[PDB]
């Protein structure tokens, strides 16, 4: 199988700076030839080499390439020169999902619950594949064109087969216990981006990242008067301190039941991607 020509730099027409990382920096080009606009995350070598992120973009490309899925930032191409390496990945039009939440201030009923079912369908996907993104947050769901979400950032994302702390604020209370992360670490995840997505905020803030981490093991958040109930309910059975009794676990025997709660009454899960997602209030 002969793969397309591969790619350099001059074949593209840069232009602004989207996002900026701490290892790379990632700018929207233009594909001369075609005319496609891809965001390539732009990284320095030797700045990799020296902090020993290694494994991380290696991991990052790894992972990225695997991922065949509507519901994930797609690789389209990797090229590097002498001190830079380029990956062509998928340009998300609209933005973070944190930034429609800004925007819109909370997510009312149909929103939350169609947003809530598209990481679902796409966790299912990454828990399928054995990997475990161990960072997912609000910032890293992406939204495209057609404002469908895009799961991005895989560099600390870890591949199961048979040592990372994630963002204080979605981070899973048997990383601060135990060392040891799970499929469910994620599940605890959504379980927060569920409760932010209706109430504004994530569930466990602070003014520093220990107190965050003090009531995340304390399990201590509550939630507002107005709160929608069936959304309450699948956080509760989300947002447990034991791993192992949360709705979705292979304990809990996979993603049937998570599907089937009541706040999923209405949604059809046979082709998300290809539906209309509801405007933002
Ligand atoms: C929340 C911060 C932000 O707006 N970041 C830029 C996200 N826009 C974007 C990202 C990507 N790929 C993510 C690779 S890390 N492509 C196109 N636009």
């Amino acid at each position: 199988p002969p793969q397309p020509r591969k790619k350099r730099p001059e074949d593209f027409k840069f232009g602004k700076i989207l996002g900026e990382g701490s290892f790379s920096t990632v700018v929207l080009a233009r594909e001369l030839a075609t005319s496609r606009e891809y965001a390539i995350k732009i990284l320095e070598k030797r700045h990799i080499i020296k902090e020993n992120k290694v494994p991380y973009v290696t991991r990052e490309r790894d992972v990225m390439s695997r991922l065949d899925h509507p519901f994930f930032v797609k690789l389209y191409f990797t090229f590097q020169d002498d001190e830079k390496l380029y990956f062509g990945l998928s340009y998300a039009k609209n933005g973070c999902l944190l930034k429609y939440i800004r925007k819109i201030g909370s997510f009312d009923e149909t929103c939350t619950r169609f947003y809530t079912a598209e990481i679902v369908s796409a966790l299912e996907y990454l828990h399928g594949k054995g990997i475990i993104h161990r960072d997912l947050k609000p910032e890293n769901i992406l939204l495209n064109e057609d404002m469908h979400i895009q799961i991005t950032d895989f560099g600390t994302a870890k591949v199961l087969s048979p040592s990372f702390v994630g963002t204080a604020q979605y981070v899973s209370p048997e990383l601060l216990t135990e060392k040891s992360a799970s499929k469910s670490s994620d599940l605890w995840a959504l379980g927060c981006i569920i409760y932010q997505l209706v109430a504004g905020l994530p569930p466990f803030r602070a003014g520093n990242e220990y107190l965050i981490f003090q009531k995340i093991i304390k399990l201590e958040y509550d939630f507002p008067e107005k709160f929608f109930p069936k959304a309450r309910d699948l956080v509760e059975k989300l947002l447990v301190l034991d791993a192992t009794k949360r709705l979705g676990c292979e304990e809990m025997e996979g993603y049937g039941p998570l599907k089937a709660h009541p706040f999923f009454e209405s949604v059809t899960w046979e082709n998300l991607h290809q539906q209309t997602p509801p405007k933002l209030t």
